[PDB]
């Protein structure tokens, strides 16, 4: 008997650890140790997929003394209106109902048109350079950062500016530099909120000063425009990583992708699918218990911490066959979990589809003959962030 203890070795660069797929063939609810309190851990698709819509199971947490959490962790919680559990039902609901019309089929399309045109011009710049070329810094980053400065209204070199304000934010290692980065956000965007006043235009933080005939406080504003730019970019960065990267590993998959660009719609969801980074500690989802749950035969009790492993889940031979291996030829595949699924759903997963399958369409047909430049070995991803990620992809081509 030894308490499994999050968070779990991975020998290799992707995938899902070991222990967790050792877990995961056990049964479906592992009660598991972690950096602070025990929790259970779900690893299997159908009970993950069943409590992420099973409302007993909350981001809130609901115990009197609650436990201190990293500075990262409480920025991100009281960004998703989590950090009250007797407000959390009516703020969410806000939340969600002034974020769900910003990502219009207006606006969608016309970003998808956009964002066709800025890969274009980000590959083209990257076919001119000499290699070793840092994908990561020249295509990854700047796809996602590019969108979020058009949803917010703000010329692209402001993104030089808030770029990096997301790792800051999220690093659960350094609480002092998670306030201060945070600080930065804030100043930022109670400065942009002030100028959209005066100055609108079409975006997103425009249509909620028109919202409520104008009864949402600057704050309320500000806070809705902190979760777009902190949520906004990093996690489709690192899904552009991840997905050069898988896509490297299969090269028949690879190659069919270049000749028909058809084939990136469902290259996207195998990446989401498959796209788990080191430990895939961002590959779960944190609940709290505010009923009693039976899991299996397991009594989830009110109050406890559940982990649900949508990484694991997303990997699973029960819901995917031969979970493991990439394959752009899934009969109609079970709907993976990366983008969570019921109460919070994610908001902008038909915009990081879009921006992912712009980039996937043209990547391999633009530059056929790109590969790491390093091995993937000296690929080294950041455990100590929320959001995780790789820091350089070096490339030839
Ligand atoms: C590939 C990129 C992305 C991935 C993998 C991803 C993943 C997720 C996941 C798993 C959740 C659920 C978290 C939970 O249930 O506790 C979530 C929530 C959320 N995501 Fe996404 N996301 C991505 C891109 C985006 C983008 C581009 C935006 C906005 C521009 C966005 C905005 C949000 C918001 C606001 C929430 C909170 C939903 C809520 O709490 O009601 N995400 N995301
Ligand atoms: C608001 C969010 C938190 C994430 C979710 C996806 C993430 C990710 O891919 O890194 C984050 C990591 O931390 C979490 O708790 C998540 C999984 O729930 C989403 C963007």
């Amino acid at each position: 008997t030894d308490l499994p203890r999050l968070p779990f070795d991975n020998p290799d660069i992707m995938g899902i650890a070991p222990q967790m797929l050792a877990l995961q063939k056990e049964g479906p609810i592992a009660r598991v140790g972690t950096a602070g309190e025990d929790a259970w851990l779900v690893t299997r698709y159908d009970e993950v997929r069943t409590l992420l819509a099973d409302r007993r199971l909350r981001l809130s947490n609901p115990n009197p003394q609650p436990s201190a959490k990293s500075a990262a962790r409480a920025f991100m919680v009281a960004l998703m209106a989590g950090d009250d559990h007797e407000t959390e039902p009516a703020r969410h609901a806000q939340m969600r109902s002034l974020l769900i019309p910003r990502f219009s089929t207006r606006r969608l399309r016309l970003m998808k048109t956009r964002i066709e045109h800025h890969v274009d011009e980000l590959l083209d710049q990257l076919a001119a350079s000499a290699p070793p070329v840092d994908l990561h810094r020249v295509l990854s980053f700047r796809l996602p950062t590019m969108v979020v400065c058009d949803l917010l209204g703000v010329p692209l070199a402001d993104r030089e500016r808030f770029g990096q304000w997301a790792r800051g934010t999220f690093d659960q290692s350094d609480n002092e530099h998670s306030a201060n980065t945070f600080q930065q956000v804030v100043d930022y965007m109670l400065e942009l909120v002030a100028r959209k006043r005066v100055e609108p235009g079409d975006d997103i933080l425009s249509e909620l000063i028109a919202e409520k005939d104008g009864a949402l406080s600057d704050a309320d504003i500000a806070h809705l425009g902190n979760a777009v730019l902190l949520f906004g970019y990093e996690t489709t960065i690192v899904r552009i990583d991840l997905g050069t990267l898988l896509l490297l590993r299969n090269p028949v998959q690879r190659a069919q992708l270049a000749e028909d660009p058809g084939l990136a719609p469902a290259a996207v969801e195998e990446i989401l699918r498959l796209g788990v980074g080191g430990k895939g500690s961002n590959a779960l989802i944190p609940r709290y218990a505010h009923g009693d749950i039976t899991v299996g035969e397991t009594v989830i009790r009110t109050g406890d911490a559940v982990m649900l492993a949508i990484g694991a889940a997303n990997y699973d031979d029960r819901a995917f066959p031969d979970g493991g291996l990439f394959d752009l030829t899934r009969v109609r595949p079970r709907s993976h979990l990366a983008f969570g699924h019921g109460a919070r759903h994610c908001i902008g997963r038909t915009l990081a589809r879009i921006e992912l399958t712009a980039v996937f369409e043209r990547l391999f047909r633009r530059l056929p003959d790109l590969r790491l430049a390093v091995p993937e070995e000296s690929l080294r991803w950041q455990e100590h962030r929320i959001t995780g990620g790789f820091d350089e992809i070096p490339v030839t081509f």
